[PDB]
């Protein structure tokens, strides 16, 4: 016997177009989305508006008592986030995690600053069917797709309930999952079993058009299932006759704005150390100083806030001359997605809360000892044929570029427009001389960190630009005290390969491949290139204690200055950063922390290299059965560690290649793939993998990623061989066609395009698309125009391409004449003699040789280039690099 709902769907389909239109809204309740859609069309994220209707559905279920949200809220099919953003406003809710399918056709999560947005984490591109269930407190799901055939809605609704059946197996205290088709005979005793097993009932939310029978399976309900589904069918059937009734209008929920207070687990401040700097900042902005009860800092100590103007932008321009010369890539999402990052207060605080506001537990006691042994042995190793020294002011002057950040904080430090101007003002060196005096008296007065978002070219997130990574540096006078105490590590090349065996400091991309090729000649197992997830946030206070052991090899007075710069600046940090507030105003927060590593410290690269070496040196020990599982707690016989280093330490170092946090290790066997107890206990958890799954290695060294590239071995036409770097072509092109500028002129972007083109000729000459596209750009840009900009942030991209000199002449200097891996120094005089990658690897790394749209782009490039010359201006002087 067909159910009442099946007779409702029978009539619903038999209606005509006009019958349907009169019935869809007849007598339903509806929220007022007018004054919300406009603010959302303008970009007003501080308006307290809800991102969709579904937010008002959730409130109705809450007021009635059907839903009691709390704890970790998981929101399957969160859409724009209507359910997630409302959940983050409830008193008992403390974490919101929503997932949705993105891409074309589907809604992507919105970015709004409603109340509690800091506890929200939305992720797109997720298909919840292929997503394993995790424990949670509140489970939300709003995933159906209406159709017209009840056999499809039943099939789709059954498929949904087989997916949420795994999540409910984890016993969530509250849930609200959407049943799209509850009215069929099969769907009724599918729900009858699920109600016996998990409880709750079916509720019909009046904020729903009469054209769907959808009901929500909520936890605070207990109405009988057939009675629930059928009573709704009688309402929907009854509305099909006769008169059309008015729609009742409610007022939309207003979620508010700001952040919400959070449980604090931050370490106890050392107000004897950082107290003077906090007082100095508070007194400077004393007129607007206050304490915000709603600050979002879990693992940083909070000291106060004051009103401040906003900084940064979320805008990203396009390079017109690269975009025209790279037409066939306008349909590749691999390049069209690359756009600048978002450095506004919201843009960085959004990434800060998830990535930098963390707290890794202290390593165990045996671990902490092994670290101390290996680190003290590594400093003694590095400092054998090399001694620490104090660097001078005369050195620091000749090392500040034009774009060295001043970075003042206190009013006395705000007297100069540029850094090179300040370093010539004797008042500047008076502030330094005055600060070092405080250091020698055990105090610190000026050394405070500036934090902000780094401006990069990365793949977008949702529809918009991705949030920004944090960079932090101190004011110029404090950065000099840093330099004269620890700068010897950089200026004396402690981390170079000659001194450390495993370092690579100072080298460029044009030489790293020869190190991996040499590393493959020694015997052993596969190569391993695991990466720590967010390295600068795992540098514990014990990692910092071990780095401070360099001060043992110092003259006593030099040890004093370094310890003042370490005890007051590295082991205690006073950070200044912006945050959005309630109402659109932006505010400055003063926070403090006692672990992690600042990105802009003078010795960041050197110390990250040191600690990463110590990490891989220990992981070799666990893999060779020197350290056991009892050793993590209490170090058994410590003499067994000192002997493994004295016998094999220098050889394992020769088997590595470490640049900062990036590393590649060639162990002696594949036990290194599953030596993880010390790796995890030190906080150095690996990236994009499960915390205990053994790692994967490469049998082929021409595939190992290192410093964002891999390296292939090529052979010049007749004879010699070079080892070149290579990466996926889509991000090389994609970065080149995004211009960082804020309204640049045509001449100025055409210069930025000559930089990406000439860099390609130097490092990626072996990519058929880039070799052609670089000649096309260099033919469309005037010859005498000098390249501007920055085509890479890599410390290994040295920049031999930022020149007007002939590119073939700077090519020979880099790859032949000044390449020590080149016995024969015969010059190369024609580009046609410089080879390509194999047609297989080109395609594998993003090339489009065989595709029709690229074959046409090639044979039209001369006409394409002549069209670009009129756009730069055909009265300029051009050369024909295309032949
Ligand atoms: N298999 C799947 N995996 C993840 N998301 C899916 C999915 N199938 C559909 N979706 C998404 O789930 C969303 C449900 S709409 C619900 C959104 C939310 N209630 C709000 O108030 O905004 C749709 O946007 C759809 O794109
Ligand atoms: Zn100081
Ligand atoms: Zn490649």
């Amino acid at each position: 016997g067909e159910t009442l709902g099946e007779k409702w769907k029978a009539r619903l389909n038999q209606m005509s177009a006009l019958e349907f239109y009169s019935y869809k809204k007849s007598g339903i309740t509806e929220v007022c989305r007018e004054e919300a859609r406009r603010a959302l069309k303008d970009g007003v994220a501080t308006g307290g508006h809800a991102v969709s209707r579904g937010s008002a559905k959730l409130r109705w279920l809450e007021e009635r008592g059907y839903l009691q949200p709390y704890g970790k809220v998981v929101d399957l099919g969160c859409g724009r986030g209507g359910w997630s953003y409302y959940a983050a406003t409830i008193r008992k809710v403390q974490e919101v995690r929503g997932y949705t399918k993105g891409g074309p056709g589907h809604e992507e999560p919105m970015l709004v600053q409603s109340y509690g947005w800091n506890i929200v984490r939305l992720k797109s591109g997720v298909d919840v069917f292929h997503m394993a269930a995790e424990p949670c407190d509140t489970l939300l799901c709003d995933i159906g797709e209406s159709s017209s055939s009840p056999e499809v809605e039943e099939t789709r609704t059954l498929r949904v309930l087989s997916m949420v059946g795994d999540w409910l197996e984890k016993r969530p205290g509250a849930f609200c999952i959407k049943v799209l088709c509850p009215y069929t005979s099969t769907m009724m005793e599918t729900m009858e079993r699920l109600q016996r097993r998990h409880g709750g009932g079916l509720v019909r939310v009046p904020l729903s058009r009469n054209s769907t029978h959808e009901m929500y399976w909520v936890s605070g309900a207990k109405s009988n299932i057939i009675k629930s589904v059928s009573t709704t069918s009688q309402l929907l059937l009854g509305r099909m006759d006769g008169p059309r009734r008015p729609v009742k209008y409610e007022e939309d929920v207003n979620l508010g704005s700001g952040t919400r207070a959070v449980a604090s687990c931050a370490e106890a401040p050392n107000m004897k150390i950082i107290g003077r700097r906090i007082e100095r900042i508070r007194n400077e902005h004393a007129e607007t100083w206050f304490l915000d009860e709603n600050h979002p800092y879990r693992t940083w100590a909070y000291h106060g806030s004051y009103e401040a103007p906003t900084q940064g932008s979320a805008s990203s321009l396009v390079n017109g001359v690269v975009r025209l010369l790279s037409k066939p890539w306008d349909v590749v999402t691999g390049v069209t997605g690359i756009a600048m990052t978002d450095t506004t207060p919201y843009g960085q605080q959004r990434v800060f809360k998830e990535k930098v506001d963390t707290r890794v537990p202290d390593p165990q006691e045996g671990t902490r000892q092994v670290m101390n042994i290996v680190s003290s042995w590594l400093w003694k190793e590095l400092g054998k044929r090399k001694r620490p020294r104090v660097c001078t002011k005369e050195e620091f002057i000749n090392k500040v570029r034009s774009n060295a950040a001043l970075g003042a904080i206190f009013e006395e430090e705000k007297e100069w427009k540029t850094a090179v101007e300040a370093v010539n003002d004797p008042r500047f060196w008076a502030l330094v001389d005055r600060e070092r005096e405080h250091h020698l008296r055990g105090e610190c007065h000026s050394c405070v960190y500036n934090m902000m978002g780094k401006r990069e070219k990365k793949q977008g997130e949702f529809g918009k630009a991705k949030g920004s990574r944090a960079i932090w540096y101190m004011w110029l006078g404090a950065r000099f005290l840093e330099f004269e105490a620890l700068g010897f590590l950089n200026e004396d090349h402690w981390m170079g390969r000659e001194n450390s065996g495993g370092g690579v400091e100072g080298l460029g991309l044009q030489r790293l491949g020869y190190i991996l090729e040499e590393m493959n000649r020694a015997p052993g197992g596969k190569m391993y290139a695991d990466d720590t997830a967010g390295w600068d946030t795992r540098i514990s206070k014990f990692d910092l204690e071990n780095e401070a052991l360099i001060t043992n090899q110092m003259e006593e007075g030099h040890r004093t200055l370094a310890l003042a710069v370490i005890k007051y600046t590295y082991q205690n940090k006073v950070v200044k950063v912006l945050r959005p507030a309630e109402g659109g105003k932006t505010v400055m927060d003063i926070i403090s922390r006692q672990d992690q590593r600042g990105s802009g410290q003078v010795v960041t690269y050197a110390l990250n290299t040191f600690t990463n070496l110590v990490v891989q040196l220990i992981r070799n020990m666990e893999a060779e059965e020197v350290l056991e599982m009892q050793d993590l707690w209490l170090l058994r016989k410590p003499e067994k560690v000192t002997r493994w280093l004295q016998s094999n330490g220098w050889d394992r170092l020769k088997r590595m290649a470490v640049s900062g946090d990036d590393c590649v290790v060639k162990p002696i066997d594949d036990r290194f793939a599953h030596a993880l107890r010390f790796l995890n206990d030190m906080g150095k958890v690996r990236k994009d993998t499960q915390e205990w799954k053994p790692s994967t290695g490469w049998s082929n060294w021409e595939e190992v990623p290192f410093c964002s590239h891999h390296f292939n071995k090529l052979y010049l036409k007749d004879g010699r061989s070079i080892v070149v770097p290579c990466r996926h072509q889509d991000e090389l092109i994609g970065r080149a066609r995004v211009s960082p500028g804020a309204g640049w002129s045509i001449r100025e972007t055409a210069c930025l395009a000559k930089s990406y083109a000439q860099m390609w000729q130097l490092l990626y000459f072996h990519r058929r698309d880039l070799r052609l596209m670089a000649n096309a750009i260099c033919s469309a840009v005037p010859v005498d125009w000098v390249p501007t900009g920055r085509t890479t942030w890599s410390i290994h991209g040295k920049g031999e391409w930022m020149t007007t000199e002939d590119m073939l002449m700077v090519w020979n200097r880099v790859w032949i004449e000044e390449n020590d891996h080149m016995e024969d120094k015969t010059p190369v005089t024609k580009w046609t003699d410089i080879p390509y990658l194999g047609k297989r690897e080109d395609l594998w790394c993003g090339s489009l040789i065989g595709h029709r749209p690229r074959t046409t782009w090639a044979e039209n490039i001369k006409d394409t280039v002549n069209m670009v010359r009129r756009i730069i201006g055909d009265e300029e002087k051009y050369m024909d690099y295309l032949s």
